[PDB]
């Protein structure tokens, strides 16, 4: 079929591609982050959220890709080819999973609407030539639990 | 981490292993069944259900694993060497995704608890030797006052 | 001693021998069924039932002969003597444990009384010559006193 | 699976390992003790108790292991392989069943709680060096109304 | 026995590994910090806190570990013993010594909040990462 | 710094040296005892007691010491240097940890002043020449809280 993994999350593959290749953390940094922030939730018998379900598959899937590419490597006769298949995976699909794991980790950390707002805010910022570009990049942070109008009300 | 893809859906990796490798359809037949029964829902911009979400990633991820395994196969030069790869795929990640594709498709079709009690029913049926096993495999699927 | 492992469960070794040796599943298929169907019960600190006690040590006891089986392949300089051992484990005591593992798994799955009536019904059915015998084999489908 | 045979009886494999190997009686002395003390119960067609169920399996399963070790004695031509297995059966597996047979026989004779407190008591006692260790080894052992006198 | 030194203090070995190995100061700078900030408490006959008790053992244990490495490194090329401590026990103790010293200095909740804040910050590539790193208050 | 690991527990290094070096069990036998008596407490997320905290760190530190000693002893050629690495552990760090492990394990089992009263009682006992020394060593058992006469008086 033509399945977009971001469509059920109010985004698209093309929208995620608006962020430059060098913006996303490495795969290991994303995997280490998901474990640090969400290991209890990711291993729990609760759905928790659609982001948890997607992130659970993506972590396992990338593991399967690395498991298969590494096993094929240990069979190649040339030791200089030991990591050749792993390198092909990282160049052919490495960015795809870096987008996917970053999208779900950040959406759980900052909120989906906040993440999508930051996406277009940073994509315009990074494409501004540096002479006109302000030094402070757009900040990605969670919105406050209660609004200012609410706090002044209960005063 | 130690993430069981089936734990959030009320099953385990070990429970799905109870079904033999030759029970599951081919991955090509499994993908065509997900398209036939659920193409519009799987492509919709809606969560629909956690099965839909998981099934969406599995279909895409298998495409990643298939073109990698195919690339390794068509770039090899030895029928022995590429039978090694096919036998590794069929035993490990190929079997893993035939299980996960079957679990979610069937859960969307027959129901999760119907699927699970079928799982244990067929698993002991197929392990009964043929001379004692019934030839029929298990299937996957008022008062008088009421009329007055 | 003279302990019969089935006496406390309402059967005897001779009654279990009424079933032909090829009726029982393989040990691999029996151990996988005990796991898929009763993993959490067999591992819990609960007695559950006398079947669970017998099953627990039956699994561990077979695991002892099958860990003796991987042992005759890492410590034996004679791959012949390696094969003479694993052949005895699987075809001599193997039939014995297939009977024992099948008995307790089936009793927890279908009921001890149901299993015993099936045992007699199938044993007579398998011994009926096939001309007179119906082609379909008979179908197999909490508190304990001291 | 990951089954601990003592878990359902309020103990663990690691706890039984706290007793040194030379503490347990021999298998022969264990079988003779279960026979002298519980032959009729173990042979009866009653469940009796979970300790009886477990002890019945252990006695028979050890019988299978000894039958194999005697069979392997006449049927294995290579002596280096034959005596490697008969030693592996009566030493590595022997210690395994010496704990099992001792645990269930002792629990029937002295009670599960008395057995568990003794196990811990002897483990720290036998690990105390003999110069500081008391010579008495810890012991494993086990109504009238007022109207009668007035 | 599978004991996690951080478990009784509300953390895990896995959570501490989220901080990169180049974030922690050296054991020497960490021991010098514990001396400047807590010598009187650490040498006193009072428990003070479980953090003090754990920190007391860790300081002494590093002494035991370095004396053993010193004796091997001398009484016997042995640049592997220095590369062993630097890459194995050194990182294990830099994490442990930092955890307890920072908890006494800033608070367990504040240290844990900073831990996940810096771990995500340092993993953001510098192009998108803000210039001001998260701080430990002091 | 100059930390005495027994100071916060009402003892000193000098006081623990009063016990002969052959009075203590091996480190293995002491660790075997700690697991058999306190595996649940030592692995629990609760502080329990300062003794639990100290015993916690001592167990892990011995693993660090033995792993470093193993790696050193593994990559040595001459077996005499192998035996020299094991002999260093035996005479130096082993005695210190046999004292520290025994002190905390006993304190959790019998109480601080019971093991301290026993320490001085055995240290004087074993230093008595065997001719005047009673044949049976003093027993390590917790002091009965009160006498039986006072127990019946307050019944
Ligand atoms: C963390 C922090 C603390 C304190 C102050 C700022 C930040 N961070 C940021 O302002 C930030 C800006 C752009 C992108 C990211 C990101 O995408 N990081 C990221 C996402 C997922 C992941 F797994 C690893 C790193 C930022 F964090
Ligand atoms: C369909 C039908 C019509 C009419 C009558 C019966 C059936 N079917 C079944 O009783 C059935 C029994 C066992 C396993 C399966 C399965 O696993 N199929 C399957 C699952 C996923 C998939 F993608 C493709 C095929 C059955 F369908
Ligand atoms: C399962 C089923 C579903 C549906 C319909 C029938 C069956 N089964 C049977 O009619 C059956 C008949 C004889 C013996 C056995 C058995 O003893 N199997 C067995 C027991 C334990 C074990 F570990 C493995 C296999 C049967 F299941
Ligand atoms: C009997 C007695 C009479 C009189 C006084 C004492 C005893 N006994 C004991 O104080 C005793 C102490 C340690 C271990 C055992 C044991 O484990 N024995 C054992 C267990 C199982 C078995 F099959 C054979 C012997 C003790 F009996
Ligand atoms: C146990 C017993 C049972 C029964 C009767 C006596 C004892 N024991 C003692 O009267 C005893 C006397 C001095 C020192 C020790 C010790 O220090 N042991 C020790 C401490 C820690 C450890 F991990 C291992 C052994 C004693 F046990
Ligand atoms: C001190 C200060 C004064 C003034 C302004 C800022 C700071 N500090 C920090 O913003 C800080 C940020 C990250 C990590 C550390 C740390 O972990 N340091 C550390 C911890 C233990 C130790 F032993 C030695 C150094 C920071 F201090």
């Amino acid at each position: 079929m033509d399945i977009d993994p971001y469509k059920e999350f109010g985004a698209t593959v093309e929208l995620l591609s608006f962020l430059p290749s060098d913006f996303f953390p490495s795969v290991r940094d994303l995997l280490d982050t998901a474990a640090a922030l969400y290991r209890d939730a990711l291993e729990s018998p609760e759905h928790c959220s659609p982001h948890h379900t997607a992130l659970r598959q993506a972590i396992l899937c990338w593991g399967d890709l690395m498991t298969l590419a590494t096993w094929v490597g240990t069979n190649l006769e040339d030791p200089a080819s030991r990591d050749l298949v792993v390198s092909y995976v990282n160049t052919n699909v490495g960015l795809k999973f870096r987008q996917l794991l970053w999208f779900h980790i950040s959406c759980l950390t900052f909120g989906r609407e906040t993440v999508l707002e930051y996406l277009v805010s940073f994509g315009v910022w990074i494409r501004t030539p540096p002479a006109a570009r302000p030094p402070n990049a757009p900040i990605l942070s969670t919105l406050p639990e209660t609004t200012v109008v609410e706090n002044l009300y209960f005063q």
